[PDB]
RNA sequence: AGGUAA
């Protein structure tokens, strides 16, 4: 379930709900 | 839990 970030295309663990690279949220598309 | 290698 790991999940990968829109804005920087960070691969993001599961239990991420902000990306850990840009903080983006994950329903931010 | 675990982070850059994904
Ligand atoms: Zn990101």
């Amino acid at each position: 379930n790991d999940w990968q970030c829109k804005t920087c295309s960070n691969v993001n663990w599961a239990r991420r709900s902000e990306c850990n690279m840009c903080n983006t949220p994950k329903y931010a598309k």
